[PDB]
């Protein structure tokens, strides 16, 4: 709950050639959350693509998430996994978040989500790839929103 | 004014290879639209384009439109789609956007429209890659305009 | 005309292969023309370069132009053609656009000019690429500063006046 | 706050193939560490990535930290000295700053560091590419907070080797 | 202060396959040399890069130097060129300016420079690309630090 400022989250969740990992930012509008959700809306190149994630078609998730891929993408079976199962599974994690009050419903509509995937060229099982990116976001929102792990903490585990 | 801040815009349109599906930023003078759309025009690479859009030569749309793509053009085919019939279709629906009150006029000017289209490799139709461009914008600047879908919208039809 | 914001203009002028289209954008100090020129000049690929555009050696126009190009240099013959007589037609209109208070002189040196130049692979009569990207630039400055076209007159005319 | 602004830190450390070079930044929100860290975190092109750096899985160091190469990465050897003893040095230099308190850690969630690594693909021994970006991320933090070298200290030295 | 805000600076020095063209910008804290030194450490790419300028090994000129490559590096040899001769006169041109009172000491640790070069790949002759670009960026410091040329001046040579 209460996003006021740039906060920033990751996970890996899953096994095997689907295992997903996720670097996530969520910001308010104002903030440079929204400046790069922009920018990285219309700046793509080759293998690296970008796209505002949605639950069904015709209907994107809320907070506006742009989704965009860390792992090359070199052929039509990579994208595929992109654009269906790991969207999906992205597009889910947001909109349950906001549903859980995680993500404050009364903010939803001026947040943006930031998501870099990492699908491995191995990934075959498309229910792994959606059931552990899904996972890998709703984790990586929840640390971000509570701002974890905190400094202390992680400090600590170092020495 | 009515677009006072950064919205975004989303719309699948279509049939077979054909098929529009746009992704869309509006938002006025001294938001990051109009950052993005400046680094935009600047920033091009092979295979990935921007262009200010016109309904024809010497008649760019207003508000100023930067329209990319979000699809590799690899060969000539695909440019010659993307310049013809594709930024017809967007730019059209800039301007009628502005004509049938979906953006005010009294805003046109100080607008600015980023339009991300999404031409798939085996489209082949140039009327139809015009025409559901075409409506794929024009729905995605009315949702924009209107910060839809909602939050609880999408919470509940999830 | 006085710039105190963000104006972009474009303009398509000439015939052939040497047909030039401009894209161009203009803005003040403290604009988003400005940051967009730093990060355009220091940001290039294969294929795709910017650079800071020159009337002559060791002389480069004012205001501040970053002039890129729009199709890919593959080859010497395209990087000659954008850095030899399109950047001069770039560089001339610019410097014209001051000497005739069309770009005021005492902001001159407070503006910053960003221009997109498209050379089609067929263009090869380099005197006709350095006046038509002269002329759609001039037109593109005008345009811009002016605020030109009005969306009220594109709207009147989008199905055709 | 100690960490109040922009600060550029850079060092070069170790031996042989292994030879670690850091350029780095770091600084609070609202500066442009904290834009250059978003924008750089999501954009990416072959051979050059970047990553949220983690001691341990599911454990980002703190401050938050965006590494990214600077040799292209064109295998996959390339990328597992990237991504294993690469990352794990920086992101024990940037925990043991902090520890140390040469990055206060009542900041240090408010913080941004952008770590630029830099390794030759003759590296083979991971046992000093680990050590020298370890030690090399630690220097140049040290001299970013601490404004090291001034600029009166390196005019001095600039003509004696 | 003396520079207070972005400027501007280039020139072309040399003669043969060494001969230095140098883009140049310059600019205080808060402005957008900063966030463009900054970007541009952060993103390179295949042929592309930047880096932090040193004069020596862990002795970096002051003012922060951002020393990026505008002619593509597509092998060992040209690399070299860059980081060794190139990089030493670039470094040596910002203290120096430094030194002889060009850039203001009190101001060399709040400023930042993004030096753009151009080495031919011809280039063969290691000090004269090392003494072509230290010219040049001594040169693009000294006339951007001071607004130069003037609008009025150039216009006047035009
Ligand atoms: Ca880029
Ligand atoms: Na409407
Ligand atoms: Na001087």
């Amino acid at each position: 709950a209460k996003i006021t400022k740039v906060q920033v989250g990751e996970a890996l969740v899953g096994d095997g050639n689907e295992v997903a990992h996720i670097d996530l930012i969520i910001g308010p509008r104002g903030s440079p959350a929204e400046t790069a959700f922009c920018n990285g809306l219309v700046n793509n190149k080759h293998g690296f693509t970008s796209l505002l994630a949605v639950i069904a078609p015709n209907l994107p998730c809320k907070p506006n998430t742009l989704m965009f891929n860390k792992v090359t993408i070199n052929d039509a079976r990579q994208a595929v996994q992109m654009f269906g199962p790991a969207q999906h599974g992205v597009a889910m994690a947001v909109q349950d978040a906001v549903a859980e009050g995680i993500i404050p419903a009364d903010e939803a509509d001026d947040l943006y989500v930031l998501v870099g995937v990492f699908i491995h060229w191995e990934a075959a099982d498309d229910a792994k790839i959606q059931k552990y990116n899904y996972e890998a976001t709703k984790l990586s929102i929840q640390r971000a929103v509570n701002g974890e792990p905190k400094a202390s903490v992680v400090t600590e585990q170092r020495k």
